């Protein structure tokens, strides 16, 4: 009821994360795992250690929509994922381990009235992958989400 979520989103960081394909945010919603790019793999390294929560919040290319969001509990670590073209198993060999808070979708439609002022103001929606966003303006996000029934709050507040 907001309460629980808001305790985990204070003093968070906050990362969009972009997916060429349906298929690896499937296999990472079921196995609490994400892997990126080196370049967002050493951003979310530093974050981690920094920041009480990191949040990846997902959007599958071209779907128009957030598929959900999750806290990080690791830092990579050196998962038969779905490789895109141009693919290599080491460049997505870090692997993240998360738990997820939501894993219900949100329509672009609905995060409309929210900009990011770390990405020139632009729409939330808009930016690339590992594209960061500002506290307040992902916090918000965040909340736009639908409650997620399946989820249990209590191991991620456990851990923190």
């Amino acid at each position: 009821g907001t309460s629980k979520l808001k305790y985990v989103l204070q003093d968070a960081r906050f990362f969009l994360i972009k997916s060429n394909n349906h298929e690896n945010v499937s296999l990472a919603k079921a196995k609490g795992v994400w892997s990126t790019l080196p370049v967002n793999e050493k951003k979310l390294n530093l974050a981690f250690r920094s920041a009480r929560s990191v949040i990846l919040i997902f959007s599958v290319r071209e779907s128009g929509k957030f598929q959900g969001f999750a806290r990080l509990s690791s830092e990579s670590h050196h998962i038969h994922w779905v490789l895109p073209a141009g693919m290599s198993a080491k460049m997505l060999g870090g692997v993240f381990k998360i738990d997820w808070i939501c894993r219900r979708e949100l329509p672009f439609t609905k995060s409309a009235h929210l900009t990011n002022p770390w990405n020139e103001h632009k729409p939330v929606k808009i930016g690339r992958d590992g594209q960061e966003i500002e506290l307040e303006c992902g916090t918000q996000l965040c909340l736009l989400f639908p409650p997620d029934e399946s989820i249990d709050l209590y191991q991620v507040i456990h851990k923190m």
